[PDB]
């Protein structure tokens, strides 16, 4: 799981309050991604039906804010490459002796990600070396994956 900044969260409730109901405290979903969109992202329109669903069911007829962005980051988790990547390596960073063959990793960050290109890999490899053996690891590459 990645963590998050508690002060974008200051961001989260400066939109859903300015649409903030008297009961719970909910909105509705529409104007709801007005508060994914703030922080520099944005909903489907399909989705705030459903997603939404999982947290603003129970008989209310609209959100609340609690776990509203909770959710917020698994619609993050459905554009990110990076939540791929721990996933795809392990159907190529295990060969034999359990370190990746740096030809490899051009093919796995860029079999998850659509954007990303092999200077992403190159970009890195600088950092991994990879002289001397040919190859390098997991905890070595993709680690720069979430550190870069």
């Amino acid at each position: 799981a990645d963590q998050l900044t508690e002060e974008q969260i200051a961001e989260f409730k400066e939109a859903f309050s300015l649409f903030a109901k008297d009961g719970d405290g909910t909105i509705t979903t529409k104007e709801l991604g007005t508060v994914m969109r703030s922080l520099g992202q944005n909903p489907t329109e399909a989705e705030l039906q459903d997603m939404i669903n999982e947290v603003a069911a129970d008989g209310n007829g609209t959100i609340d804010f609690p776990e509203f962005l909770t959710m917020m980051a698994r619609k993050m988790k459905d554009t990110d490459s990076e939540e791929e990547i721990r996933e795809a390596f392990r159907v190529f960073a295990k060969d034999g002796n359990g370190y990746i063959s740096a030809a490899e990793l051009r093919h796995v960050m860029t079999n998850l990600g659509e954007k990303l290109t092999d200077e992403e890999v190159d970009e890195m490899i600088r950092e991994a070396a990879i002289d001397g053996d040919g190859q390098v690891n997991y905890e070595e590459f993709v680690q720069m994956m979430t550190a870069k």
